[PDB]
C-alpha cells in the first residue's frame, strides 16, 4: 500500500470537514465558505473548526480528542509524515482546529463546546454552504461545568504547543497558555460536559471525566515538566484498571502510555501491556473471519485503528514492539484493502462509494442538493478522499449504502488514530 497517498488523502478528509471561511489554497473544490455566522452569545467569533461527521455540528469533545490524537501521532511519527511529504500539511490540518479552540475559549472560565443543534442539523440534508437554520452555540462555565471537555481541549492545546513550538513559537505559546487556563478551569469546576450542554448527550455523551483530568495533566506535564501536573496525573489516573478501548470517551490507555513513554513512569506499563495483549490475536477482542479486530458494531474500524495507533506508539518505545507492529499493520492493512476492498473512500480497490456524508453526497454547484441526494442509489457525486468508514459487520459484510448510518458513517475521530498509525507504518519503512 502507498502510505504516502493514504496520508495525503486522510488529511484531505479533514480539509473536506472544514467549517468557516476557507483559505485561498483550499484543495476541496466542492467546499466553500459556510457557517460564517457561528458565534457566541455575546457575538464572539466562533467560525472555523471541523464538522464532526457527515453532519454540520461542531462537537467540541470529539473534535478536541481527534486533535490530541493527531498531534500525538505528529510528535511520535514526524519522520513518517516527512517522508510522505505530508508533515507541513498535517500541521496545517490541526492548526485549523487549534485556532478554533482558541476562539471558543472566550474567557478564562468559559469555553464554547458546541455550535449547531444536532436535532435541527440532522433533519437537514444538503450542503453546509446552503444551511439557513439557526445554529445555537453552547458553552461550559462555572455554572455549567465540563471537566472532560475542558481537559481534553487542554490536552489538545498542550499537544499542539509541543507540535508547533519549533516552527511557530508565538502560536505554540498561545496554545500552552490557554491549555493551562482551561485545565485549571476543568479541575476547579467539576462535571460532565454533556450534562451541561445537554444537546450533546444524544451523540457524544461522556461517561466520566476523571480520565480526561489525568490525560490533560499528562499532556501538560509533557509540555511543562512541572511536578504539579505529574501529581495530578497520579491523582486522577489508574494503575489498576485496563482500558477497554482508546477513543473519544476513554483516555485511560492514552495517559497510561503517555506517562510510561514520555514521562518515564513505570507504574502504568502493566496496564499498557494488558491493553495491547487484549487486542492482539488470542486476546479479548473478537476478530472477524478475515482478520479485523471487531470491538462493537459502532465504528469497528475506528476502534481497531485507535488500538493500532496505541500499539505503534508502544512499539516506538520498545513496548512489545514486534507483536505491536504486526497487530497494528494487520489492522491498518485490513482497512486499506486486505479483505478485498478498501474501507478508505477514494483510495485503493473498490473503496466505499456512499459515505454517510452530506457535502460529498451533493452534486456540483449549481445543482440542487436535498434529501433526494440522501436517497439516491448511486455513488456520492464527490469523492470524499481519505475518509475511513465505520466498517463491516462482525462477518466482514458491508453493503455500502448511504442510509447505513452505522457502517457507512465517517467522522473526525474515525480518522484520528488511523492517520497516525499510517504515519507510523511509513516511518517503519524508513527504519527497515
Ligand atoms: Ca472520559
Ligand atoms: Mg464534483
Ligand atoms: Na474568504
Amino acid at each position: 500500500y502507498n502510505y504516502d497517498e493514504v496520508l495525503e488523502k486522510s488529511i484531505l478528509f479533514y480539509e473536506a470537514e472544514r467549517s468557516g471561511d476557507l483559505p485561498a489554497n483550499n484543495r476541496i473544490p466542492y467546499r466553500g465558505d459556510s457557517a460564517l455566522g457561528d458565534q457566541g452569545n455575546q457575538g464572539q467569533d466562533l467560525t472555523g473548526g471541523w464538522y464532526d461527521a457527515g453532519d454540520h455540528v461542531k462537537f467540541g469533545f470529539p473534535m478536541a480528542f481527534a486533535t490530541t490524537t493527531l498531534a500525538w501521532g505528529i510528535l511520535e511519527f514526524r519522520d513518517g509524515y516527512e517522508a510522505a511529504g505530508q508533515y507541513n500539511l498535517a500541521l496545517d490540518s490541526i492548526r485549523w482546529t487549534l485556532n478554533y479552540f482558541l476562539k471558543a475559549h472566550v474567557s478564562d472560565n468559559e469555553f464554547y463546546g458546541q455550535v449547531g443543534d444536532a436535532n435541527t442539523d440532522h433533519a437537514y440534508w444538503g450542503r453546509p454552504e446552503d444551511m439557513t437554520m439557526e445554529r445555537p452555540a453552547w458553552s461550559i462555565s462555572p455554572s455549567a461545568p465540563g471537566s472532560d471537555l475542558a481537559a481534553e481541549t487542554a490536552a489538545a492545546l498542550a499537544a499542539g504547543y509541543l507540535v508547533f513550538r519549533d516552527s511557530d513559537a508565538a502560536f505554540a505559546n498561545n496554545l500552552l497558555a490557554h491549555s493551562r487556563t482551561l485545565y485549571d478551569f476543568a479541575l476547579n469546576n467539576r462535571g460532565i460536559y454533556s450534562q451541561s450542554i445537554s444537546n450533546a448527550a444524544g451523540f457524544y455523551a461522556s461517561s466520566a471525566y476523571e480520565d480526561e483530568l489525568a490525560w490533560g495533566a499528562a499532556w501538560l506535564y509533557r509540555a511543562t515538566e512541572e511536578q504539579e501536573y505529574l501529581d495530578r496525573a497520579y491523582e486522577f489516573g489508574t494503575t489498576t484498571n485496563t482500558a477497554w478501548a482508546y477513543d473519544w470517551n476513554e483516555k485511560i490507555v492514552g495517559y497510561q502510555l503517555l506517562l510510561t513513554t514520555s514521562a518515564g513512569q513505570t507504574d502504568f506499563l502493566p496496564r499498557v501491556e494488558n491493553f495491547l495483549r487484549n487486542w492482539f490475536p488470542g486476546g479479548s477482542v473478537q476478530y472477524t473471519p478475515l482478520g479485523l479486530a471487531w470491538l462493537a458494531q459502532w465504528g469497528p474500524n475506528r476502534y481497531a485503528a485507535n488500538a493500532a495507533f496505541i500499539a505503534l506508539v508502544s512499539a516506538k518505545y520498545n513496548i512489545l514492539a514486534s507483536e505491536s507492529e504486526q497487530f497494528a499493520r494487520s489492522q491498518i492493512h485490513y482497512m486499506l484493502g486486505d479483505a478485498g476492498r478498501s474501507y478508505v473512500v477514494g483510495f485503493g480497490n473498490n473503496p466505499p462509494q456512499q459515505p454517510h456524508h452530506r457535502s460529498s453526497s451533493c452534486p456540483d454547484e449549481p445543482a440542487e442538493c436535498d434529501w433526494d441526494e440522501f436517497n439516491q442509489p448511486g455513488p456520492n457525486y464527490q469523492i470524499l478522499y481519505g475518509a475511513l468508514v465505520g466498517g463491516p459487520d462482525q462477518n466482514d459484510q458491508f453493503e455500502d449504502l448511504r442510509s447505513d448510518y452505522i457502517r457507512n458513517e465517517v467522522a473526525n475521530d474515525y480518522n484520528a488514530g488511523f492517520q497516525g498509525a499510517v504515519a507510523a507504518l511509513r516511518a517503519i519503512q524508513l527504519r527497515d
